[PDB]
């Protein structure tokens, strides 16, 4: 019978922050467009959140790991890696990445 519904009922996970209108439907896929375009789109010294679904967002903060640390509830990434547009470095725990992202914010002060 003409089933073209399917019984392959995945929602596209579409964010939402801020203009930002975009979906996946895999998880780790998800998490990165968060960690590019949202944790790494907020690279001015101030992350911001700003999905609608916190209680805390449009609310700019200089907690690099802190912000990170509240994204991973929002799509569940593993690695963590440097927000530092050219900057390398991954760990599937933060402790570890949270001693190297304040290496790169000792800019000036
Ligand atoms: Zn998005
Ligand atoms: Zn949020
Ligand atoms: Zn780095």
């Amino acid at each position: 019978m003409g089933h073209h519904h399917h019984h392959h009922n995945n929602i596209a996970y579409n964010c939402c922050w801020d203009q930002c209108q975009a979906c996946f439907n895999s998880s780790p896929d998800l998490a990165d467009h968060i960690r590019s375009i949202h944790v790494d789109g907020q690279r001015g010294g101030v992350f911001v959140c700003l999905w609608k679904g916190c209680k805390v967002y449009n609310t700019p903060s200089t907690s690099q790991s802190w912000l990170q640390r509240h994204m991973l509830t929002h799509s569940g990434d593993k690695p963590f890696k440097c927000v530092v547009g050219g900057c390398n470095a991954s760990f599937a725990s933060q402790g570890g990445l949270a001693r190297h992202v304040p290496t790169h914010f000792s800019q000036q002060n």
